[PDB]
């Protein structure tokens, strides 16, 4: 059976795991235009607006950092 | 056997698929602080700097729009 991150990601696609990880995997689907699973969308809709804002704005700062690192390769 | 997005994501964790999708899933690992697979890191190291800059800056604009939609719930 699956172990490590592959197990973690499979579980997220079945609706299980931390709220921050749900929100992150939703951003992946937004960037790719792929179809999220029903269980993941279920988790996403139930997240409190204030909780969603906090994690997503933190993702944007981290994406900025990543872009700076790439620019300096 | 796996079908739909689960098959797409499994293949990406084995290093297979479009460069935009590799870059997207790398951002998922950055946001979560989870460990990427060796096969995924291999694809990421091989991406041309200009190609990486283009997709990652487009992700940042899409994340902004997503934050806007959450603010307006």
């Amino acid at each position: 059976p699956l172990v490590g991150v592959k197990r973690v990601v499979m579980s997220l696609l079945d609706g299980r795991g931390p709220v921050r990880f749900v929100l992150a995997l939703i951003t992946f689907f937004k960037f790719t235009a792929l179809a999220p699973t029903k269980a993941l969308l279920g988790r996403w809709k139930a997240v409190e607006k204030s909780v969603a804002m906090k994690h997503l704005t933190s993702f944007k700062r981290e994406l900025g950092t990543l872009i700076d690192a790439v620019n300096k390769r």
